[PDB]
């Protein structure tokens, strides 16, 4: 149950809206539309409130729809403040190509956190002419995917491809050597 | 229930397998492998029964599984007696596709019964390599079937592309003028 | 149901199969392919036992498909015996059509018989161009009906079309007097 | 469930199931809820019944909730229109158009056990949709009823009006008060 | 939950939740299904904001996959009805009425983020019962996809018969593919990001 | 899902109860009794506000429950305010006959708006004077209902009869030639 | 419905009987352990009748169990009279299979018949421990389908690997250029 | 429901808001994202207001997903105060793994208090190589999990791998002996 | 449930939380982990205002987890107050056993309230030595009980053994006779 939080009781607020106080956007959930569409209005309300300062976007998330996955990755790059980026537990599916989309330099992951890449899913049914027509647009959203995903990691569209046809998972270690992220975030002191 | 039919002699049959003993088959239900392997099976036993004789398919189905109605297909092609086909009621999708593929001028439908065509239907789930195999392999089978539709009527290629491409219903008269049939049965004496 | 056995020679049928050796075929069921299929191979059976012989089509059915119902009236029309109709119970869809396709002079049914006549049903569920396809064809089902129910009654067209617009119960007298059927068969007895 | 009887005859060992054993005495069993395939069946053994006899005494056997009321007179008026006379009994019980068949026997020959129930009432249905659809469905139900009316009165000799009152609701009837309607026309007393 | 935002301000800290503090910079979100409440809702905050200034410009996010037609139709008509300039933006997804509604925004102030997806496409229904029921409802279903395909055109500056064709099945476009169609004026582009 | 609105000069309302202040109440559901009672003290609550403002009607609504409409309907024609209609988006069943309703001259309809108009709809299960009973109430019904069209819009009980035997779709610029509304409300500017 | 066929009635079977009395053995449903016994007392039968005389096995299905599949191919090599084989409409997973195993040289496909390749499909849930147990049995299985799909097509073993690891459809020609059918069957005559 | 307390001054809170008032965060269900995003979010707050007092982390839970309990794990060790442990009730599968995770010296249980112990759980459909792929991750994790516990309990590799092939149940007293825990909280006054 | 609300200085609190101003905790519902946790939480926020004075737990519940019910134990055993019970109504299972545990000389019942004792429930559905793992633990849970009930009502572990292998129910006068609480709290009014 999301709790309630006292500063300094003086003010109180639900967790995650003192987060986003503090310019920290949760991505902690399945990817859909109403989810994409309230990361939008965060994002453009921060870049509001400082259009300079650094904002932090935390993903711990499945993936889900390639659509709303878009609508936050085109917010992210239209804004000017950098957004960073951080895997906690787990980033998959279009989870982990907004990793990947974090400022240069500020894409990190825990040590323990897992990035898994993969080819984007879909369907379809009904005549042939329709099955072609979903078979064209799904070709088409992997060839868009794998163009970005070549762009943010520096690897070629040909590796991106042979290492998304099945499920792959990558340690944090790994995901650096990849160019998914930049830096394991190791513990500050303890 | 199936009746029973006496009669010759003293003979009891149920009502279909006296019908196979004039030689006609009778293909009246969706088709699903099941369908298909006993319409194979009887394709072949009138063959080795008479090898000259013709035999008679009477199609009244709604069609089904696109490889079924292939192995009816080829079985009809390969047995040496001419197939003769006429749609009673009603003959869609691999039905309809069979009653085209009766012996050339053995090929009938009754005055009301309907004919309808259309493309292959399927489905799809899963990763974009997945549904791109499945793609293809029913693009593939559409122009197959769209190929040997234009050799048993007579339309071009692109003609039955274009009226395959949405539900079309003919009637009888309609399905002869477009060569999916011979005649349309009149009525005898 | 548990269907009757009854013995005669040395014969043993049940109740159906022994009506057929009498050229009485029953329509007893709501009308499907499977029921067509097996009332079009009696009536090419009895043809080929006597091609002169009258043949008797007994109708308590509450109708169904179209497309079943057309397959035994063509039947009908086609083979070179009188077929006889009776309407036992009710006739009503398909089944008071088949009523109505008996050879002229010789369609009957039982004083308390009733008959329905009425526009066909359909569906579509699609795009607008499948709706309309689905539409059209089921207008030109019920024209095809229209058609052939006023050349057998002696009604035109246009009175067909505004008696079937929606459900229409009819007594046996009344079927008469409509052109449905030639006679109100009533017992010679008491 | 059904029983097998054999007899040794003169073609030799036959074998009956207990209902067609029945059928070869012109005995019909009217003991299930009465659908359109129980009807059909039931006009195919009187008319199998009279080609084989057509002035032999027929007997239908009644224990059955009744059904529907088109099937219901495909059977009455298979009874009506046959030469030989059609016995019927109640055993049991006979509710709704299983009565109405009970009542439509040969005159004096139609009987109930002591112990048997007879139910009458007013034709049951439903109708949903447009204002025009259900005054379609209301007048064939109330012209079903006023038909059912007419020839329960010329069955008992009871007036219409009085058919009227007492199927209104669920009426119950002992057999000796079925025998007083004019439902049936003797009670069978008990074999010796 | 929706999150609830905090500005700090030369007087304090105020807080609203995150889509009223759109609504205060007179942009409305459209995304979702379109039914009828969105779209009584969607009404509503069009005649508040004209309300609240007869001149400035109201913004519609639109990221759905479209639905009830004369829900769009409900919107659509409110803001041609209402004097502020409406601009539309798609961002991820706009499909069925959404893209209508995409298309329907102010004559220049259309837009749509480079990676958002326009989709077109006939409208959809369904009959059952009688024959002479199936006809009335494919009269109407028919009669709605050309009064869509009359505005569309309208809108974009393509003919009628090419939108009936290109509509004809599903047809994705890429934003900029949008842009060459019609339905948008321009791909909205990062400075720099 | 329903927004807040902040107005300056400090008050924050849900937008529908901001509509209420400016005496515009909103039917843009199916109307069932709880519909209909919100609205009927909707419209007494207006009346005791100010008896002499008009108050404004908006409906996007496919109908419902007949006895539900006319609570709204008789509450409509009781109050001393008049009651503008408009029709956006759809108004079908109770709804159009609510468009129908409101002051003359002050029913109106957005340009792409749609109106619907047709019979009553029941059921009816049991024995057969209980569907004759359910039979005679709905018939009675829609008596009330087109006698009371009829008066609203000019034309006949015999038109209106025949109109709404089935469904039938409007045009707004229909709706005001069948005297449904009174004028098709165009752009402000535009 | 499973026709009863009379030969000259005369003598009367189910037209399945009736093919086996000429060696004729129909697969013609997905294999499970029940078809598999099935075919498996068909083919010993046959051969107790005659142990030099081919044996014909019509194959339209689409695969089912590996282990079915297995009691029928140990069974085909461990009988003395050839098995012919023949793809009739489709043959997938163990079907193809099958189809493949035939004897040399009389493996045949009708011209427009489909033949289908792909890797083993499975399942796995509970403890890591109970999901490594079942991926090395069923990689274990691919290796000893694709080593005698390698014994009899020709190709190599990395081959077959590479060309059923997605579904892969097959053309009549295409089966036999692969080396899984030896002919494809033309008419005889017309 | 959840109480309200009130309190110093008059204040209500809901009765958990009011432990994170004391740097009391409850892991009382089982773990998904949702609750691990909560906790993370609770750690960095607790951290934000006092960098260097001890935090406090209330465990009763069956575990749940693998994932969701590292990134709870992974938080607490990049935080810099102190974060302690206590298994009150039960703590089972990711459960156990974050009470053993607590600080050194500061990880304890209740006296009637439950650890469980076992290997993760998962499941795969699919393809020979789609088994093989699901298979080869869920070994991986394992032996993460493995090494870590390995290292927070002192036990070498050889017997948390033997301790956790089936489901293992530890009174507190066996967990401290494991290492799990490092003290029984005995009552006090 | 609808809870009431009491006000009352200026304070307005769910009858609830008013009891929990008094020091009365209300176990009032089966026994899960929400329930444990909340209650956990509480007798530690009661000991943090006031570390002397005695706290009340009112108990009209029928069990439920047994760890969950050793979560309330053990932080009844281990803070500084006396927590006082009483059986309202019924306590049953864990219920029970927490009715046994409050400090000696405060366990109370209302007269016609109910006390059930009983061995614990489980399961267990796999292999042989999963079974007998479950079997192990949930022996193990059983003498954790019993000895602790043995040592809060004096009886020997063997009777209590004997006295809970079936549903045992319990009066309030038995319930003390038995050592499970101390006194019925009788009516000091008439
Ligand atoms: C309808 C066409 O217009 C689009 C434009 C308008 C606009 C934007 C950005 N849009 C582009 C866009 C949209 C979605 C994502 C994205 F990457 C860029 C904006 O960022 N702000 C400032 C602001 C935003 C949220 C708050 Cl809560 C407070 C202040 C703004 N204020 C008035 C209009 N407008
Ligand atoms: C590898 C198998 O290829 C076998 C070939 C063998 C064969 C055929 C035809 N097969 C080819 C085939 C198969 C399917 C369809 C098709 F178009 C041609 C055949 O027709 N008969 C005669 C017969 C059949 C059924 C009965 Cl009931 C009685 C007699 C026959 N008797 C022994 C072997 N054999
Ligand atoms: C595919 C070509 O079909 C032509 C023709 C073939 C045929 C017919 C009738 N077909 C036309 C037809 C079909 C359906 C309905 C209809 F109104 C007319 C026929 O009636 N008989 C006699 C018979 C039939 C069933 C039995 Cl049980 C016993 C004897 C017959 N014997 C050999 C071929 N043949
Ligand atoms: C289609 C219109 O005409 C039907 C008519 C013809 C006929 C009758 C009586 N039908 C009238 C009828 C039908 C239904 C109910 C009813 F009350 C009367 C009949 O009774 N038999 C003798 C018989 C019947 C069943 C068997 Cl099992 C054995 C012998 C007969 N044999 C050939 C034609 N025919
Ligand atoms: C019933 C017939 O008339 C309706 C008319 C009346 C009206 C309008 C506009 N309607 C036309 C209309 C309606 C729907 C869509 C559309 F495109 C135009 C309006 O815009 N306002 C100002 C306002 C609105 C919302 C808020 Cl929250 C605050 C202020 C207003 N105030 C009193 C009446 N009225
Ligand atoms: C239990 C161990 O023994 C096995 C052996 C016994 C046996 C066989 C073959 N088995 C080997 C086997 C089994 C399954 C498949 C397979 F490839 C080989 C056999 O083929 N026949 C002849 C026969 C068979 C079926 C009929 Cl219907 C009539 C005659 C036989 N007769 C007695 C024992 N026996
Ligand atoms: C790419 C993002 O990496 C961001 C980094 C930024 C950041 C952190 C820690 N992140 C790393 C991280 C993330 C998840 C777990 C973890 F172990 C470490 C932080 O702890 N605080 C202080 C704070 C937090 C919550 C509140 Cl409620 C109030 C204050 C903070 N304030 C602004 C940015 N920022
Ligand atoms: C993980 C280490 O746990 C040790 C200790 C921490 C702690 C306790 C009790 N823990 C032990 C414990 C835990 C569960 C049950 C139980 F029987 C004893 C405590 O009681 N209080 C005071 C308090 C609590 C709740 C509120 Cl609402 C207000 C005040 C406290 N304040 C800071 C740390 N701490």
């Amino acid at each position: 149950l999301i709790p309630t939080v006292i500063e300094t009781g003086e003010r109180a607020y639900d967790i995650y809206s003192r987060l986003l106080k503090d310019r920290i956007i949760m991505l902690g959930s399945q990817i859909d539309d109403n989810v994409a569409n309230s990361i939008v209005s965060q994002l453009l309300f921060l870049q509001a409130q400082d259009s300079e300062k650094d904002i932090y976007l935390y993903i711990n998330s499945p993936g889900g729809s390639v659509t709303a996955g878009f609508a936050i990755y085109d917010t992210i790059q239209h804004i000017k403040p950098d957004v960073q980026t951080i895997c906690i537990g787990m980033a998959a599916s279009m989870g982990s190509f907004l990793l990947a989309a974090g400022a240069k330099g500020k894409r990190f992951a825990l040590p323990n956190a897992e990035v898994m890449i993969h080819q984007p899913l879909g369907g379809a049914q009904g005549q042939a002419t329709e099955i072609e027509i979903a078979a064209n647009h799904i070709l088409k959203t992997r060839e868009k995917l794998n163009r970005i995903l070549s762009e943010r990691t520096g690897q070629s569209i040909e590796k991106i491809q042979k290492d998304t046809d099945r499920d792959n998972f990558l340690t944090a270690e790994e995901a650096k050597e990849y160019g998914l992220i930049d830096e394991v975030m190791v513990p500050e002191t303890k």
